[PDB]
């Protein structure tokens, strides 16, 4: 129930728009005769239709990690025998001389998996595929790759060994590589290395192990699996979607190329499904010292602590529990975690007088931080008695290492962890587990473009796994914070990611690797995705013109497939290159893969952070401005950079990683034939007239579509669906206090539409109505005076302007198509296209929509 917004467009500009449309002979939909018969302004707009990824074994003059020949140095002509012997002698000498390494090796030899060394190696040698199955903490991840390598080293065949190990997490690929390297008396870069999105330390070319994320490996596979003897797929039980996807690829590989070795490694689950998939391959069981764990539930926890709090399975409770327990539990909301009970449980654990670390499973960083703050508010849980350590993805690896370290006696180590500590890493000296019984999952619904970082129930399997983390040292205890009635209503297994994740990126991968049809290939998965997700992916890619009508990969699609970024941002980056603002658009795109550099602590931004925004009412401009300032401060060396980040309360690691990501995105564009000149760093002002920045904001609107909203008053905004929503507290556009903001336009585009208790728009950038029509709208209807954008908002603007702007969008799309066929035309672009681009440049300006940002 909102009146149409009145767009102040001058006669001069309206005529200029018409002239450009006329000069380029672009089709325009004429005005309607009857005002109750509205006309759609939206203008309309090949190759020939199961491949297998090739494999080849290691050879001496090939570097499989850089995917290039070894020409220079002695390794170009050296025989395998020479290489093998030199490495064997090097290693033998190291073991003789290094006492600290001897001690480290002695620890290795006591790991449960050590017993099974000969059996594993035997199995792998005799079979194209095996499964290694055993409890978490046995040493599958860290030892099995070493066992394989050392077997080849010690039998004079070091040169014939190159191992890829996939991990479902970035943090695991890096951390395992550093752990294994340490276990071999090295830094990463010698026998071990890693490769994640936008960061790698490559190992030596021979007798080497590479730990990587699945996405990294897949992007490399368009040239085949070249010079690799073993592919180890780790933690298959997590049902990471990219892992599931890779298993499909590998099954075809191993059938056509049975000399390759595949090793799938799994926790204690039913692996029948995987076994049958890979031609009833062997299962090698691994086990060690298991202690019994006494498990408790919310009833038990409340009773032994005497805790009293300030569909619903907390209303159900057995008769064998007392009336106050029933009463207490019946007050607890299941959607929350009882923080005060966890506090109470920690105190109860002290009275047992058996020392040991406590591991607390919490869904995400929010509840870890909430729990951590809660404890440090009580002096009881101070340095003298307690060492409370967070464990999640985004803490520095320095802090992550501290969870393994021992504490001075009398101090209790408490680890507030995500599910990383469920099956991927094992914290030693754990005797007590407190389990939220929750998981954190990212749900996305395409229809409304809604993101939900949802707190959901864990599975019975998860609870069993979490319970087992208390029983590696001595008889332990596990405090589940769900009712005994709730437990019964838990699913046995989590929904695999394949069932609940968008597939457009996997779809591009399928096409880049020439594996055939998208639906056809995914139908062969171990558990295929639902039909609707496939249709949504196909639709998404057709809309982008990544696929043609025949669903074959266009030049545009090929580029998007090579960019490790959301395809739509990939397209935004291409458009950025065309407008010669490639660097800024690569920066926006890179930043989506990392947390916010602003250390805001979940509060409203302060003065310093807000100032980066200038007068643009834009979180994206703020981001770009911190990168400009940060890069300037780096001129004066590391300490100047450190002090800048500390003074401005910025995460320096985030900035550095984002920068490196940007560099690589540029690299891929360069190699795709885009000119260097369209990707240069360009100084900008965030206060004064800046047409480069105007255009970036226009392209951002395209990037984040369909996320556009309309400001009503205060924090309340209207979404594409017509629903009410809030400006996120972290935005520069969120009012610091009670003083209202005077936006010169009510329209904003934003990065994420998030569902919690309300609908939130996060990462918000003001745009003009002209930018809305140009890049933030698919469907536009006009009655001659009023225009209806995607059936949610109305503009009072001339028919002709709206129609011309719609044609600009169409013309821009056509140019993008041409540019992807031949990217070098960017630098030598004909006048007719420059005319079209210049018109977009003009309507990107605030002044085009009657706005002057320098005047309040
Ligand atoms: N101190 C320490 N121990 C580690 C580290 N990474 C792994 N471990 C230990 O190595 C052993 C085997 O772990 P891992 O290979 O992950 O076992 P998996 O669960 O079978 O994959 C366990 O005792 C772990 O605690 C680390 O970074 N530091
Ligand atoms: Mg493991």
């Amino acid at each position: 129930t909102v009146e149409p917004y009145k767009v102040n467009l001058s006669q001069d500009l309206e005529h200029q728009l018409q002239n450009v449309i006329q000069e380029l002979n672009l089709e325009i939909v004429p005005p309607p005769e009857d005002p109750f018969l509205p006309v759609v302004l939206n203008l309309g707009k090949s190759q020939r239709q199961i491949g297998v990824v090739p494999w080849s074994p290691p050879q001496s003059n090939w570097n499989p990690w850089t995917s290039s020949n070894i020409d220079e140095g002695p390794l170009a002509y050296a025989t395998p025998e020479q290489i093998s012997m030199d490495l064997k002698n090097e290693l033998m000498y190291q073991l003789e001389q290094d006492h600290d390494l001897q001690a480290i090796l002695q620890e290795r030899e006591l790991l449960p998996v050590k017993k099974f060394e000969s059996e594993i190696l035997e199995a792998i040698s005799q079979n194209s595929v095996i499964i290694i199955r055993g409890a978490t903490g046995c040493g599958k991840t860290t030892q099995v790759p070493q066992f394989i390598l050392d077997d080849f080293i010690q039998n004079d065949r070091a040169a014939e060994c190159n191992i890829v190990v996939t991990q479902p997490r970035r943090i695991s690929a890096v951390s395992v590589a550093e752990r294994v390297a340490y276990e071999r008396g090295e830094e990463p870069g010698k026998s071990c290395g890693y490769s994640v999105r936008f960061e790698s330390v490559l190992p030596r070319p021979h007798a080497s192990i590479m730990f990587c994320t699945v996405g990294v490996l897949l992007r490399k596979l368009e040239a085949g699996i070249r010079g690799i003897s073993h592919v180890i797929v780790d933690e298959i039980h997590e049902r990471d979607i990219n892992t599931d996807f890779l298993l499909v690829v590998l099954r075809d590989v191993v059938q056509a190329y049975p000399e390759v070795r595949i090793v799938l490694m799994s926790a204690t689950i039913d692996t029948s499904m995987f076994c049958e998939y890979f031609f009833n391959c062997p299962i090698i069981e691994v086990y060690g010292r298991t202690y019994p764990v006494q498990e408790y539930f919310l009833e038990d926890c409340i009773q032994m602590t005497h805790f009293v709090p300030p569909a619903n399975c907390n209303l159900i409770c057995g008769d064998e529990y007392g009336p106050e327990t029933r009463m207490s539990m019946a007050q607890l909301n299941e959607k929350e975690t009882p923080f005060e009970l966890i506090e109470a449980l920690l105190k109860y654990i002290e009275t047992l007088n058996v020392p040991g670390a406590v591991l607390v499973f919490l869904p995400g960083w929010n509840l870890i931080y909430t729990m951590q703050k809660h404890l440090e508010m009580n002096p009881h849980f101070g340095s003298h008695r307690y060492q409370i350590l967070p464990l999640h993805s985004q803490i520095p690896r320095e802090e992550q290492r501290k969870v393994f370290d021992p504490v001075p006696s009398g101090v209790t180590k408490v680890i507030l962890s995500t599910n990383i500590a469920e099956t991927s890493i094992t914290i030693n000296d754990v005797v007590y587990v407190i389990d939220s019984c929750k998981q954190k999952v990212k749900l996305f619904t395409a229809h409304n473009n809604m993101t939900n970082y949802a707190t959901v129930w864990a599975s019975k399997t998860n609870l069993e796994q979490r319970k087992g983390r208390a029983g590696r040292v001595r008889p332990g205890f596990c405090f589940h914070l769900c009712s005994r009635a709730r437990f019964e209503r838990l699913e046995t297994h989590m929904t695999p990611e394949m069932f609940r994740t968008p597939l457009h990126e996997i779809a591009l991968s399928i096409k880049l690797l020439r594996l055939g049809g998208i639906g056809q290939f995914l139908a062969k998965a171990i558990e295929p995705p639902p039909l609707d997700a496939v249709i949504e992916a196909e639709h998404t890619l057709r809309e982008l013109d990544a696929l043609d009508a025949n669903d074959e990969l266009t030049p545009l699609g090929r580029i998007l497939a090579k960019l490790p970024i959301e395809p739509r941002f990939g397209k935004m980056m291409i458009m950025g290159c065309i407008f010669y603002v490639g660097d800024a658009v690569c920066t926006i795109s890179a930043a989506t893969c990392f947390p916010e550099p602003f250390i805001s602590e979940g509060k409203r931004l302060g003065y310093v952070h807000r100032n980066f925004a200038g007068n643009r009412f834009s979180d994206h401009v703020a981001l770009l401005s911190v990168f400009q300032a940060w890069d300037d401060a780096r001129m004066g060396g590391e300490e100047a950079e450190i002090r800048f980040c500390e003074h401005k309360r910025l995460n320096m690691a985030t900035l550095r990683m984002t920068w490196e990501a940007k560099v690589q995105l540029k690299e891929i564009l360069i190699n795709s034939g885009f000119p260097e000149d369209c990707l240069l760093t360009q100084v900008f002002t965030n206060t004064g007239p800046d047409n480069n920045l105007d255009v970036v904001i226009s392209l951002l609107a395209f990037g984040v579509y369909p996320n556009v909203c309309y400001h009503k008053e205060k924090r309340k905004i209207l979404t594409t669906e017509g629903r009410n929503a809030l400006i996120h507290k972290s935005s520069v556009n969120c009012p610091f206090s009670s003083q209202d903001m005077k936006y010169p336009s009510p329209f904003f585009v934003f990065g994420e539409k998030i569902r919690t208790r309300a609908i939130s728009a996060k990462g918000m950038t003001l745009v003009t109505p002209l930018q809305l029509l140009l890049f933030a709208s698919k469907k536009v209807q006009s009655d001659g005076q009023i225009v209806l954008v995607d059936d949610w908002i109305r503009l009072q603007i001339s028919h002709e302007a709206a129609a011309c702007i719609t044609a600009l969008r169409a013309a821009m799309e056509a140019l993008v198509v041409e540019v992807t066929k031949q990217p070098n035309i960017i630098s030598q672009l004909d006048p007719v296209n420059e005319h079209m681009l210049n018109m977009i440049r003009q309507i990107s300006r605030p002044s085009a929509a009657g706005i002057n940002l320098m005047i309040d």
